[PDB]
C-alpha cells in the first residue's frame, strides 16, 4: 500500500531488442562426416536435438524484415568463412599469358587452347592440350587467336583446393545465452510489420548454404497458398521476393563423362581441367514440365490482382548487363552451371479480363567464378571425372518491378536478380533476437501445475507474472553453456586446424560475455546489497512523482512492455537513490561494528 | 519420517567421462634460457611444483581402458606445435631442379656432390654451388638422365627448419584443469579394457617424452615385472598388436661423420644451410647391441606369447615391402634420421654377443598424413653419440595360410596415434560431478574418493572444489608465477591459448555450480534442506540399505540416471516456496 | 586474550608486479574515418572525469630504469607496426638494379632514375622514371650508370599503406583492477631514490608516441626548475636525457609543390610515388629563434655545473656513425626529416636570432631494431607544414682524458625505448590485492587516501576507504570502460587486433581475482563484512612477534609485510584451523 517500499525483482521475464552476435547449430554435421572438408568450408557444433520450442501466444510484437540485423553477419561470416578456405589454396599467378587457341565442335563454344608456357622451372608445355569454354575467356585480337581470360587484370589467380568439398549443410543457429530468438507463429503474415501469434526458438532450423540468381534452389515451403513479401513504399523501384506454396524439382542434366587432367605447374601447384571427355558431348539442360510452371504463373496474378487494382502482367527477358545476374546459377555438385532463360518467359500473361508438355533450357556451366561485391580475386573450380543430374525442389522467386509508365495500364516483368544477403534474409523472416534484462523494480504491494511459458508470464497476466521467473532465466542465460550441456568438447574442439576459427575464438568471446552480464549483475547485486534473493524489499517508498496509478491495476492488466518504458524516464534515477540510501545504510552499521 | 524429503549432498565423490583439452608441467631446472630452442613447446611455459598426490582404492570398476579421448588431443596437438615452429621458416624455392650428382671417392648410395645450379631470387646472376647430398632424400630418372629431382617437390613445398631450435624431448607432467581426474592404476596386468583394484586418481602425469618410433619404443618408461602385452586388440589379425617390456635395452648408435656446415644465400633474408665437408672418416651410422640379450629377450617374448596362444608355433619373418620409413626404421637421436634396415633381426624361428646394425640416413621428412607439409634436415657438425632406452615393441598378426606353425609375424610401422596409446593405457580422463541429492528422510582429512556412506569425505573434496582459482595455493597452478609467465608472451597463442580457454572452462563449470547452489536458495552449507515431500514411485526399498548396503555411485545410476526432472521439481518447490514466504512475511 | 588473529579483508597492499598494458583511445574528440595504426581507429573510448587522490605521508624508492612496462609498451608498437604492413603489400619484383640521372645542377640532391621491368606479367619491358634522392641510392662500380637501393639486399622492402597517416592520438594508458598507476607530485626527481607528494590515478593522462631522435617533441614539459637525467654518471657510455621547462617551436615544411604518381604494378598493388614537381626545392629549413637557443644552453649548464663545478663544459659533434644517430629524425605528418646538428655545437660555454636548417629526406626505412625488413614511404601531395614545440633532448658524455679536464658532450640517441622512458619518469603501476590480517585487541572525510592513512592507526575510516576500494572491484558503466556496456554491444569487433587481444587479457583476469577474492570470502571468514571475520586461534607460539596492541598503534603495513616472510604458511594453518569450526559444526548438524 502506501507504505510504498520499493521492492527489486531479479529474473523478470521481459526483453529488449539487441544485436549481439549470433551462434550456430549442428547436430546433423556432427551426426555424419565423410570427409571433414566441408567441416572446412562449414565448421559448427552440435546442438543435441529435439529443442525447446515454446508459444508466448498473448503478445504481439512488430517484427521488422528486411532490416533484422541477424541479415548482417551471417553474410560476413561466410565470406570470411570463404576467406578461410583461399588462404591455403594456391593463387595461380602466371596465368594472364598470351593463349593460342582453336575452337571444338561436338554446340561451338568449347575451345581448346595450347600455348607457349614457362610454367615449371623447365619443361616448356606447348603440346597443352587445354579445353576451354566460350564464355570464360575475353576475346581479344580477334583476328588472331588470342581469345583469353575474363579478369586477370584483377586478383583473380585464387583457386578451389581440389580435395575441400562444396556441399551445403544444414545448419541450425542458436544464440549465445542472454539472448532468445522470436518466432512468430502466424502464417506467411505480411512482408513487414507486426504478427500476433508468436513463440521464442532456442535454434532455428537448417539452412543450407545456396546462392542462386531469381531463383530459390533447395529453399522452404509456404503452408498456406502463395504469399509476396515487399516494403510497399518505395515498391515502385525496389527489387522484392516472391515465396511459393508448393514446389517443383528440376533435374537438370548432365555433359558427358570428363577427365581430371593435373598439369605439372609448380611446388604444390597441379590444377585441373579437362583433356578427355568419355564420348560426344550432349548439351547441358535443366528438366521440367511446363504444366506445373502454367499452374503457378496463375497463382502470381492472383497476388497481382491482390496489389494492382487491374494492371496488366507482362515477362520481357532482362537487360544484357550482368550476365550472371540475368541467367540462373546452380551451384549443384560444385559445380557452377548457367542456364539460358530466355525460354522461359515467351509468354506474357493474358489478362483474362498441349503445345510443350516439358521444356529443358539451354545451359552453359563457367569455370571461372567471380567474386561480386568487389573486383578481384575469382574463384576458380577445376573438373570433375564425371557427369552430374543434380535435382532441386523450388521454393520461390525474385523479381523487379521495372517502374515506370508506357501504355496506362501495361507494366512489365522482367527477372529480378540480387545479392546474397537477399537470398538469406527470406528463411530468416520469422525470426528476431532480443536480449535479456533480468532485473526489474516495482513498489510494494498490500501483505508482505503445468510447465509455464518463457514470456507467458509477460503474455498474459503480468499482475500474476510474480511467479516462474527462475526457470525463465534457467535456460536463456542461466546454464551460460546451454549449447551441448556439460559443454561438450567436440569435433570442434576436436580437429579444428590452426586453433584460430571464426567460431570458437567468438565462442571464447561469448562465454566470457555471458558471465560478465551475470557477475557484473552480482556485482551491482552486491552493490543494490543482496543476493540470492529474486526479491529485496528497499528502504525507500515509492514517491508519487513517477506515476500515479493506483497499486491493485497495476497487479491487473499492466504489461511489463508498457510498464518498463513508462519507467524509462526515471532509469538511472530509480537506480541512484536508492542505493545512496542503501549506501547511507553502509555507512549507518560499519561505524557501527567497529566497536 | 517415511517420506522421501530430499537434501542436497553437495560433493559426492561421482565421476563421469567428459572429453576436454588439459594443462601440462615441468621442471623449472629444465629451460637454461631456451624454452624455444630446446623445442616447439617452449619447454612447457607453466612449471611443475610438486607431485603431491594421493591413492583412491576402496573398489574395482571396469573402465575399459584400451579405447582413450586423451590420444586424440595430444596427436592433434602435436601437430600444431610442429607447424608452429615451422611457421616463421622460409620456403624453398629451387624445388625441380636437375642437380647432376656425383661422388667423391667411389662407398656407395651415399652423400653425392651434385653442383648447385641456380639463378638466385630477384637478381639475375645464374650461381654454382656444392651441393653434397644423399642418395637417398634425392630422385634420378632413367639412369642416363642426371635429372637428380627432390621426392616432394612436385607434391609440396619444403622449408629449413630454423636451426636455433634443437629436438630434446622434454618429461612433461600433463596435468589438468579444476574437477578432472586423471585415472590411473598401481594394480598389475590388465590388457587395455581392465578393472583396476590398487586405482587411483593423479592430478598430472610422469614426466612423458613423447618423440619417434617406427616399430620400436625408444626412452619409454619399463612395464611390470613380467614382459606382458597390456593392450586390447581384437582377434582379428589386422589388428596391430603392441608389447610392453621389463627390462630396459640399451643401444650404441653414433655417427662416424665429421661433417661441417655451409651458408647459401638465395634470397632476401634467405641464406640457407647446406652440408659442407666432412672431417676424416666417411663410414656408415650403426648401432652396437647384444644379441645375446635380444635373445634373452626373445625367449621370455614367445613364452608369454605361446601362453596366449594355446602353445602355438610362433615363427618371425622379415617384413613386407612398401614405404621407405615404415619398413626402414626412422628413429631419431640428435635431431637426425637414423634409418635402421633391420634383416639381421628376424631370422628367427621357434617351435614349443654385440649385433651391429649396418645403418643410414635420408634428410627430408612428409607428413604421413597430410601430403602438403614437409621437414628439412638442419645439418649438424660433429659426431653424434647417443643412446637410448628400449622398453616396447610393435608388431601385427602377418596371416599366412595354416601348413605352418599357425602363427607369423611380419613387423608393421605404423601411425603416430598409436606411440601416445602406447602409454596412456595405464591413463584415463575423468570429470567429477559435486552435485548430488539424496533423499533423506527428514521434513527438512582421510582420502578423497571412497566409501558408502560419506561422513565427511565428500567435504575433503569440497576442499578440491576450493582448490578452484585460490591464486595462492600451490597446488593448481599456483597462480602466481603461471598467471604472469602467460601474460607476458600471449601472443604465441599455440600453448597459452588452451591454459586460458582451462580458466574459461573452470569459471563457467564452478560458477554455474555457483549459480545452481544459489538458485535452490542452498548459500553454501552442504546440505539445503528443503520439506518436500516425495513419492515412493522410484523406490519402495528400505532406507537402510540405501545408506551403507551401497554407495551413492551405482545409486546415481541405478535410479537418478533419469530422474534430471527433480532438479527442476526441486527448483518449483524452493521457487513457490520463496514466494510464499515472501507473500506471507 | 586477543585471539592473535583477525582476518580483515580490505587493506591496502600496494605491491610491485607486473601485468599486462591496458589504454584507451581518446577519438571521441577526433572520430576519423581514417584508421592510422596508432590510432587503432579507436580502440575504446576514454573517461571524461577520472578522479585523483594524492597520499602524501607515502615515500617509496622508484627505479626508472627498472621498469616493465617501457619495453613491453616498446613491444606494442613493435608489434603494433606489425598488423599494419601485413595488409598491404611488399616490393618484391622492386629489388633491381637501375640507372638514373640528376634533375638539374640541389647538385645532385634529386634524382630522376630509370630501369627496366614487367611489374606486369604480360610480359614487356619499358623504361619506368622515377625521382629520387641521393639519399637512399647505393652507387655501384665507381658510380658509373649502374646504381641500386641501398637497402632491400639483405632486409625485405614493403609499401607503406596509404589510406592511413602517421599522427600520434594523446591516449590513457590505465588499468581494470586491482593494480593501479602512481604519480610523485614532486621534483628534479632524476629517477632514483625515493620521493614525497606521491599520487595515485586510475588511468594515466594523454600520452603521444614519441619517435624523433636526437630530439624531445610535443611531450613532458614540466614547468619547473631544469632538470637533467642518466643512468650512471661514472660510467660515460650512459644516455643524458634532458628535460626543459620551456618548449622552443620550430617551424619546418615542405619547400615543393609536388604531386603523385601511381606506377601500376599489377591486380592491386599498384605502387605510389611522386609525379613532378612545380618550380624548383629547397632543403626544408627550420627556425629556432636563437636567442632563446642562446637562452637554453644558458640555463642547462647551470645545473650541470652544479652537478660538476670548474669542468669547463664544451660541446662537440659526434662522429661519423650511424645515420638514425648521427642525424635529427624527425616525423610530422608523413614524412621524414633529417636536419644537421653540426650548427649547434660550435658553441662551448665555458664560463661567463633566426637560424638555418638543412634537412634531408630519407624514403626508405629499414629495420630500427635489427636487419628483418624496411619500409618504403611513398609521398603526399602538396605542400605540409608543422610546427611543434620542444620538450628536451637526449645527450651523451665523451670519454677521452683530457689534461684540461673539460666534459667533453657530443649528440646521444639510438633507442625508440628511452622515448618511452622519456614519459615515464612519475609512473609506476603496482598490484593492489585487499589481503591483511591483525592480531587486535577488541571485544573478542579522504577518499581513497589509502597510505595516508595508517598501519599505525588501521581505523574504522581506514575500514570505510577500503569499502570504496570494494567500490572500485565491481564493474559498470562508466565505472568501468570495460564494463562500459554501451561498447561492449559497439565491439562486435574481430579481437584478432592486438589491442583485441588485450580486451580478451585483462577481462577475464580481473574476473578471476574478482573471482579469487570472492572464493575465498567465505572459506576464509564466512561473512560479508570484512571485519566480523575473525579467527579464534591464538598465535603466540608460532606468529611470535614481539610487539603489542600499543605497538600496533604505532606500525605500518610494512611490518605486515615482513609478518609475511614469516607467516604466510600460518594462513593456511589459519585456514586449516578455519576448516576445524565448520567441521565441527557439521556434527552438529549431521546426526
Ligand atoms: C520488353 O519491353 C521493352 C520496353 O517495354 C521492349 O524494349 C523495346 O524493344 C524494341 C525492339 O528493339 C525497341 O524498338 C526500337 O527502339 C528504337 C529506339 O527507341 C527505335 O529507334 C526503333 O525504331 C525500334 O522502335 C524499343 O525501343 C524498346 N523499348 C524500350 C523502352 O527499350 C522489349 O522489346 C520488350 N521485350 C520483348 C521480348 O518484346
Ligand atoms: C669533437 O669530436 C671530434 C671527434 O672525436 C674530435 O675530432 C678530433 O680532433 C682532433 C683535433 O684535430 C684530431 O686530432 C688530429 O689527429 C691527427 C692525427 O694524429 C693530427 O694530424 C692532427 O694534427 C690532429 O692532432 C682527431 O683526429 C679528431 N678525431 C676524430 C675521431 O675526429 C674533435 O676534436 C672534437 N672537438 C670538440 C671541440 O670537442
Ligand atoms: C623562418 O625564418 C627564416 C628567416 O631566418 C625565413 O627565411 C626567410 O624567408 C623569406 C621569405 O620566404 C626570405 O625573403 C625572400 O628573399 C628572396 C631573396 O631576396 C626574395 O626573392 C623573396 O621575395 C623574399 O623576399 C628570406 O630571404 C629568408 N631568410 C632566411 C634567413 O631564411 C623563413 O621563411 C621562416 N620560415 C617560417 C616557416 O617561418
Ligand atoms: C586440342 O588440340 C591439341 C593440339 O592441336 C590436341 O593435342 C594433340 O593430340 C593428339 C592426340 O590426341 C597428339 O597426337 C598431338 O601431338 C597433340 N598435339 C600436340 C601439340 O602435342 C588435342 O587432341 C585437341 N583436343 C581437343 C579436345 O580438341
Ligand atoms: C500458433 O502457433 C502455435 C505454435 O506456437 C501453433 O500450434 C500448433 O497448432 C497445431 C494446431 O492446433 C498443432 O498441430 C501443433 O501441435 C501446435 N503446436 C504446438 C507447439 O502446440 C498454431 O498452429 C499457430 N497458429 C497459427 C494460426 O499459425
Ligand atoms: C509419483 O510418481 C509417478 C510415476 O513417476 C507420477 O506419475 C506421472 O505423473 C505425470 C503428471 O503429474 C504424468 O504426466 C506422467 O505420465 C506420470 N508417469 C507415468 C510413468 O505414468 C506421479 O505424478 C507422482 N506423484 C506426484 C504427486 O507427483
Ligand atoms: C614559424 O612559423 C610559424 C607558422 O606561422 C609561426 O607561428 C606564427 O607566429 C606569428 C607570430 O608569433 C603569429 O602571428 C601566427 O599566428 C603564428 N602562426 C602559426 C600557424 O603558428 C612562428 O612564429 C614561426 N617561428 C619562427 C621562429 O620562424
Ligand atoms: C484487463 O485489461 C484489458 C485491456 O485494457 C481491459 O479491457 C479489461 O477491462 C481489463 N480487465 C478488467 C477486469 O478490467
Ligand atoms: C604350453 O604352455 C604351458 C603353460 O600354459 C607351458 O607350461 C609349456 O611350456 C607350454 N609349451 C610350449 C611349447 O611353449
Ligand atoms: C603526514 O601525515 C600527517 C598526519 O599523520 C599529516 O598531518 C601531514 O600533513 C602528512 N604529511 C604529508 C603531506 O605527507
Amino acid at each position: 500500500t502506501e507504505k510504498l517500499w520499493v521492492t527489486v525483482y531479479y529474473g523478470v521475464p521481459v526483453w529488449k531488442e539487441a544485436t549481439t552476435t549470433l551462434f550456430c547449430a549442428s547436430d546433423a554435421k556432427a551426426y555424419d562426416t565423410e570427409v571433414h572438408n566441408v567441416w572446412a568450408t562449414h565448421a559448427c557444433v552440435p546442438t543435441d536435438p529435439n529443442p525447446q520450442e515454446v508459444v508466448l501466444e498473448n503478445v504481439t510484437e512488430h517484427f521488422n524484415m528486411w532490416k533484422n540485423n541477424m541479415v548482417e553477419q551471417m553474410q560476413e561470416d561466410i565470406i570470411s568463412l570463404w576467406d578461410q578456405s583461399l588462404k591455403p589454396c594456391v593463387k595461380l599467378t602466371p596465368l594472364c599469358v598470351t593463349l593460342n587457341c582453336k575452337d571444338v565442335n561436338a554446340r561451338g563454344e568449347i575451345k581448346n587452347c595450347s600455348f607457349n608456357i614457362t610454367t615449371s622451372i623447365r619443361d616448356e608445355v606447348q603440346k597443352e592440350y587445354a579445353l576451354f569454354y566460350k564464355l570464360d575467356v575475353v576475346p581479344i585480337d580477334n583476328n588472331n587467336t588470342s581469345y583469353r581470360l575474363i579478369s586477370c587484370d584483377t586478383s583473380v589467380i585464387t583457386q578451389a583446393c581440389p580435395k575441400i568439398s562444396f556441399e551445403p549443410i544444414p545448419i541450425h543457429y542458436c544464440a549465445p545465452a542472454g539472448f532468445a530468438i522470436l518466432k512468430c507463429n502466424d502464417k506467411t503474415f505480411n512482408g513487414k510489420g507486426p504478427c500476433k501469434n508468436v513463440s521464442t526458438v532456442q535454434c532455428t532450423h537448417g539452412i543450407r548454404p545456396v546462392v542462386s540468381t531469381q531463383l530459390l534452389l533447395n529453399g522452404s515451403l509456404a503452408e498456406e497458398e502463395v504469399v509476396i513479401r515487399s516494403d510497399n513504399f518505395t515498391n515502385n523501384a525496389k527489387t522484392i521476393i516472391v515465396q511459393l506454396k508448393e514446389s517443383v524439382e528440376i533435374n537438370c542434366t548432365r555433359p558427358n563423362n570428363n577427365t581430371r587432367k593435373s598439369i605439372h605447374i609448380g611446388p604444390g601447384r597441379a590444377f585441373y581441367t579437362t583433356g578427355e571427355i568419355i564420348g560426344d558431348i550432349r548439351q547441358a539442360h535443366c528438366n521440367i514440365s511446363r504444366a506445373k510452371w502454367n499452374d503457378t504463373l496463375k497463382q502470381i496474378v492472383i497476388k497481382l490482382r491482390e496489389q494492382f487494382e487491374n494492371k496488366t502482367i507482362v515477362f520481357n527477358h532482362s537487360s544484357g548487363g550482368d550476365p550472371e545476374i540475368v541467367m540462373h546459377s546452380f551451384n549443384c555438385g560444385g559445380e557452377f552451371f548457367y542456364c539460358n532463360s530466355t525460354q522461359l518467359f515467351n509468354s506474357t500473361w493474358n489478362n483474362n479480363t498441349t503445345e510443350g508438355n516439358t521444356i529443358t533450357l539451354p545451359c552453359r556451366i563457367k569455370q571461372i567464378i567471380n567474386m561480386w561485391q568487389e573486383v578481384g580475386k575469382a574463384m576458380y573450380a577445376p573438373p570433375i571425372r564425371g557427369q552430374i543430374r543434380c535435382s532441386s525442389n523450388i521454393t520461390g522467386l525474385l523479381l523487379t518491378r521495372d517502374g515506370g509508365i508506357n501504355e496506362n495500364g501495361t507494366e512489365i516483368f522482367r527477372p529480378g536478380g540480387g545479392d546474397m544477403r537477399d537470398n538469406w534474409r527470406s528463411e530468416l523472416y520469422k525470426y528476431k533476437v532480443v536480449k535479456i534484462e533480468p532485473l526489474g523494480v516495482a513498489p510494494t504491494k498490500a501483505k508482505r501445475a503445468v510447465f509455464l511459458g518463457f514470456l507467458g508470464a509477460a503474455g498474459s497476466t503480468m499482475g500474476a507474472a510474480s511467479m516462474t521467473l527462475t526457470v525463465q532465466a534457467r535456460l536463456l542465460l542461466s546454464g551460460i553453456v546451454q549449447q551441448q550441456n556439460n559443454l561438450l568438447r567436440a569435433i570442434e574442439a576436436q580437429q579444428r586446424m590452426l586453433q584460430l576459427t571464426v567460431w570458437g575464438i567468438k565462442q571464447l568471446q561469448a562465454r566470457v560475455l555471458a558471465v560478465e552480464r551475470y557477475l557484473g549483475d552480482q556485482q551491482l547485486l552486491g552493490i543494490w546489497g543482496c543476493s540470492g534473493k529474486l526479491i529485496c524489499t528497499t528502504a525507500v517508498p515509492w514517491n508519487a512523482s513517477w506515476s500515479n496509478k493506483s497499486l491493485d491495476r497495476i497487479w491487473n492488466n499492466m504489461t511489463w512492455m508498457e510498464w518498463e518504458r513508462e519507467i524509462d524516464n526515471y532509469t538511472s534515477e530509480i537506480y541512484t537513490l536508492i542505493e545512496e540510501s542503501q549506501n547511507q545504510q553502509e555507512k549507518n552499521e560499519q561505524e557501527l561494528l567497529e566497536l
